[PDB]
């Protein structure tokens, strides 16, 4: 958990209104992407995250950056709203999941191996610390709402991960 880059490291602004507590442990984990450029340099990812918080607060009218966590192609996990806060990333699932978004656009390409592995470590970390249910269901954004997110190629990768839940075939 110390490997997680905190909000203060990307100069986050404090939420406009009191955030909503998320009832833990979460039953679902949604994987998304930002549909932005990707970068292997921490300085660039930090720029993207801070500009995204503004996009979400000022361009979208939301309370804070939408995701609970972000994964950069530099292999880092960045704190979004965190482990205990209801996100604004997946309509119909915000109150019962953690939203993890990969920084980039993965319609054809895949995030770096390190980014993919750190994301898996983040999931194990959450289960191990009790934030994520032991029998949690891992799902993708596109399975919940009409959207390319987290990108076709990344979606194909995720469905090969343990805990992947096929909402349609069930
Ligand atoms: C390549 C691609 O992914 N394109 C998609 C495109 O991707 C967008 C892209 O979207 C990415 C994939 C993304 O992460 N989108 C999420 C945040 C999104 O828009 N999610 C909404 C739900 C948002 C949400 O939960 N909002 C809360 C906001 C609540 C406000 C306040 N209470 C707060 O807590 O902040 C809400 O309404 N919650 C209520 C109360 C509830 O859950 O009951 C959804 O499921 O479609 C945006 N990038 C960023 C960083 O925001 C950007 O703007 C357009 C494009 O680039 O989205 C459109 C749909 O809008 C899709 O059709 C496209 O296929």
């Amino acid at each position: 958990l110390s490997a997680i880059i905190p909000r203060s490291s990307w100069l986050a602004q404090k939420p406009m209104d009191e955030p909503l507590p998320l009832q833990l442990p979460v039953k679902y984990v949604v994987i998304l992407h930002t549909a932005t450029e990707s970068s292997e340099k921490r300085a660039i990812n930090v720029r993207l995250i801070r500009d995204m918080q503004s996009f979400h607060i000022e361009s979208r009218g939301w309370n804070d950056i939408a995701y609970n966590f972000l994964v950069g192609c530099d292999g880092n996990i960045y704190e979004g709203r965190g482990w205990k806060t209801v996100g604004a990333h997946t309509l119909g699932y915000n109150r019962i999941s953690l939203g993890i978004s990969f920084i980039g656009c993965f319609m054809k390409e895949l995030p770096t191996a390190d980014a993919l592995n750190m994301c898996r470590n983040l999931l194990a970390r959450g289960v191990e610390d009790g934030h994520i249910s032991t029998d949690y269901r891992l799902i993708c954004h596109c399975q919940c709402n009409s959207t390319e997110s987290p990108g076709r190629r990344l979606y194909e990768e995720i469905q090969t991960w343990p805990h992947f839940y096929n909402i349609e075939e069930e």
